[PDB]
């Protein structure tokens, strides 16, 4: 057993609590997992994030995965990322690295979700396939049903393209 | 130091009222706030519920839309407690020494508002009236910035609503 926790983080209009939302109930309602989703306020702009902490046992410190759409949000998270933990950013916009030891991925996130399936908006869907890719923490099929659930019949299609995508990419652009 | 739980059915819109409050209370009444759900092995069957908690710097009340719901985590309410049902789908209440409010939250909202899927909402304006924990225009102007632009004024009317009966009932 052992609590994993994710952290998203980005920007305020990003999605990033969905993403947080979409991981809990892929490990509980799917995967069969305990799990735990949670966002802090307190000054609210600035670099943002929502946490996940999963389980195999009761889920009620330093985060294991982080997720940054922006530099604000890896300049201000990435040093409670454990040592060796999973970093997760987009290239095009995360273009300063921090100083550290992390099993680094950079992809185009935010363009991939815009120019190749066409909805900018459903970035933080990329990121979670790329996320679900990365750790290992959910089986695929738990995280595609969760993501699919979330998401309004008319756009099925393109989240379940932006999903798999992110999940693609996230494989081939890791080191 | 208050703690607000929204219970009802997954796809009520828990979620999203607790993302509300706690928005209300930390981007615009200045306060500090935490948002969460929490979930079991077995998640799917039963309810969903989620929790607020706003700072200055068991919970104090519950709001059950099914009367599972309000068979799950009732005992998890203080004594004295805020207390909110459905008056509908909560036919049977449980014995407790709650501060009780109970109307047709679902029913305002498709039959009133002429849309059921914002109850969550209806829930909402009655929360704050009872509560108090934030402001009105918080909570209102939260609730403009994360409904559906043009579903806004709807959701005004269902968030004006609740908060109307709730003072009423």
């Amino acid at each position: 057993a052992g609590r994993y926790e994710i952290r998203f983080s980005g920007a305020g209009g990003q999605g990033l609590i969905l993403a947080g939302v979409i991981m809990a109930e892929a490990a509980s309602i799917y995967d069969g997992k305990q799990a735990v989703q949670s966002q802090s306020y307190g000054p609210r702009g600035g670099a943002s994030k929502s946490e996940v902490i999963i389980s195999d046992g009761p889920v009620d410190t330093q985060c294991d995965a982080l997720l940054a759409l922006t530099q604000e949000a890896c300049d201000k998270y990435s040093a409670d990322l454990k040592e060796g933990g999973v970093l997760l950013v987009d290239s095009d916009l995360v273009t300063k690295l921090p100083p550290g030891n992390y099993q680094t991925t950079a992809f185009n996130i935010i363009n991939t979700a815009k120019n190749d399936v066409g909805r900018e908006i459903v970035a933080n869907i990329v990121a979670l396939g790329a996320m679900v890719a990365l750790t290992g923490v959910v089986s695929k099929e738990a995280a595609e049903k969760a993501v699919l659930s979330r998401v309004p019949e008319a756009f099925v299609e393109l989240n379940r393209k932006a999903f798999q995508m992110g999940f693609e990419k996230a494989l081939a652009a890791k080191k």
